[PDB]
């Protein structure tokens, strides 16, 4: 539950997170919409 | 040809990257295809 919290590759962690926060975001649409948009 | 490579949040960096390795896996599947799927 406590733990520590140190600096580790910044450039990494930020692009990283990006990515993963993108996947998150349409998944997250995507259940939402319940429908996918053709082109 | 020759960089450094040094330690940089491992659990960190393992779990990310998992994460970001899926989403473009199916971004990838679904664009592979190029074709939606019907009833």
């Amino acid at each position: 539950m406590k733990k520590d919290e140190t600096p580790f590759g910044v450039s990494v962690a930020v692009g990283l997170a990006v990515f993963a926060c993108l996947f998150l975001s349409t998944l997250l649409l995507v259940l939402n919409k319940a429908g996918r948009r053709n082109k």
